């Protein structure tokens, strides 16, 4: 059986992670909430409470067959790590091309990783400027895919998103 | 004597407050520059802040300095369908004209293209973001860049305010 990592802090855009976590769950494929501590909640913007499953000092990227990042303001918090343990997390996917999802703001812990350059990506609005300057092709698309990474903007993308993320995984 | 203050909602309260008291108490006036004139921004922790200029209307030229304070207001910004913040703050940076920013206040910054070879400070969380864009990113409470002066967090706000203040003073032969 296949499972994804999600990697989640405080004030995430509720909908980025409930609605691609269900699509993913009814497809057969389990998920896995990463955060700062196993077994604390975090709560999303809009007061969704979502239980933490493994700390990231224990998370083990091997284990996972591929990785979501929820957007919102979870990814900012998540960069705010002071030994950047979620961007290296991330680093693994990147790196060895395994399946890597992101929605929204999602796409900035894609920057940490540095294995932006010549890869075709899109994001909110917001975000667009720091993908460009991290070296990706950005488009204004409701899903990219480039090869393993999948990329959307907005909750309205989410149906586009969706599909993609599940076809990954079947893949 | 006037102040530009860019801001959405979800700027830091302090960030606003604490730089806005410092340039008033030295004798200047501050104007808050956002989406709708006459609308209200919140605070992450509450506080309420009239909008005096909506962007649309905003003419750069009218100020003497630039100010961005922190929070999530930047990043709000930096929505706005016709970049009209970033172009804004263009205006500062290709003039060399005084431009303050603290926490993530300098991510618009990041929007006027101008950053290559600045040296900056920032909150942990965007300084990759600055490094892409070609800055010197350092970590210090307070960094003067001939026009930019950035710091990190609230507990640089004593150090931040002296030299915002220092930059309008030295303007104006005080």
């Amino acid at each position: 059986t296949k499972k994804v990592a999600i990697i989640l802090a405080n004030e995430f855009e509720d909908i980025n992670y409930s609605s691609p976590k269900e699509a993913l769950e009814n497809a057969g494929f389990n998920t896995v909430v990463i955060g700062d501590t196993a077994n604390s909640e975090v709560v999303g913007k809009h007061g969704e409470k979502v239980t933490v499953d493994v700390g990231i000092a224990e998370a083990k990227p091997e284990d996972y067959d591929a990785l979501l990042i929820p957007g919102g303001f979870s990814p900012d918090h998540l960069r705010g790590d002071t030994e950047g343990r979620y961007g290296t997390f991330a680093k693994y996917f990147t790196k060895n091309d395994v399946p890597t999802f992101a929605i929204c703001h999602g796409p900035q812990i894609l920057i940490d990783t540095d294995d932006l350059k010549g890869r075709t990506l899109t994001a909110v609005l917001n975000v667009r400027k720091d993908l460009s300057n991290a070296g990706a092709h950005v488009v204004d698309e409701s899903v990219v895919v480039d090869n393993n990474i999948v990329t959307s903007r907005v909750p309205d993308d989410l149906d586009d998103f969706n599909r993609e993320i599940v076809k990954q995984l079947q893949l």
